[PDB]
């Protein structure tokens, strides 16, 4: 596959999904915008492969990969990337 898929929780999810389960665009892990988060950035989590706004699981939530949303409703949510390790 093009490797836009997660392995388990998405800890080694090296994909490029950029939307929550709703399709709400994931914010840039790098951007505090419009959700300021000096956490789960590429620079605070240089082990979970956080690039741009592509979904990731820095914490390896056992529910799956997530991101921060550009949605003024919630700070973060889960993404909808298929299981690569399946």
């Amino acid at each position: 596959s093009n490797a836009d898929c997660m392995f388990g929780n998405g800890k080694g999810y090296r994909g490029k999904r950029v939307t929550t389960v709703t399709g709400t665009p994931c914010q840039d892990w790098a951007a505090q915008e419009p959700h300021r988060h000096s956490i789960f950035t590429p620079e605070t989590n240089p082990r979970a492969g956080l690039e741009k706004n592509y979904c990731r699981n820095p914490d390896g939530d056992v529910g799956g990969p997530w991101c921060y949303t550009t949605n003024p409703r919630k700070l973060y949510d889960y993404c909808d990337v298929p299981q690569c390790a399946a």
